């Protein structure tokens, strides 16, 4: 049994929400929350961005750290670091930006690391302002991800287009 309210179940493990991320974490506070990161951990916008804010900067400070010291992520990987105010952790997951011409066949590769944590607060990887079909997303998440996920949407139309459109 956990915290996460109003989640509709697609699968035995993955549950979706329309919601604001971010307010999510604050009322659930869970174990890891999922960010939509770029290989340079440079958090703009979107999940990044709104994740950030949300932190007053420390998530963008601690990123750049990690930065100096390790230099950037792969498209497909991601990193652990703190959760700050909002989670335990966030795992920073690079999944391809289609905008940046990247390629769609890391999604799967991007899905892969949540298996490394039992229970995860997620964003819809790669889709939106990244570019890629949001149903396709889905469908990776589905059928990648064994762990117990929670995914918030934000946009409520695309949402409803999400739960129209499952198989
Ligand atoms: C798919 C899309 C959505 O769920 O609509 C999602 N975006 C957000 O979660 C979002 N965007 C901008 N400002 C925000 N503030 C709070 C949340 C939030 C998203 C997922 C992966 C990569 C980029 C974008």
């Amino acid at each position: 049994v956990n915290s996460f309210s109003g989640y509709l179940k697609l699968t035995d493990n993955v549950y979706i929400k329309n919601a604001d991320i971010v307010e999510e974490a604050k009322k659930v506070k869970p174990t890891v929350v999922v960010n939509a990161a770029n290989v340079y951990l440079k958090h703009g916008g979107g999940v990044a961005g709104a994740l950030n804010k949300a932190t007053n900067n420390a998530m963008q400070v601690e990123s750049d750290d990690y930065i100096a010291t390790n230099g950037p992520l792969k498209v497909g990987g991601s990193c652990v670091l703190s959760g700050h105010n909002l989670a335990k952790h966030c795992l920073h997951v690079v999944g391809p930006n289609v905008n940046k011409g990247e390629d769609i066949q890391l999604l799967k590769s991007a899905y892969e690391n949540f298996n490394q944590h039992e229970v995860l607060l997620a964003p819809l990887l790669s889709a939106g302002i990244f570019g890629a079909d949001p149903i396709h997303s889905l469908r990776v998440c589905v059928d990648t991800v064994r762990t117990n996920v929670y995914l918030a949407v934000f946009d409520k139309n695309l949402y409803d287009k999400l739960v129209s459109s499952f198989l």
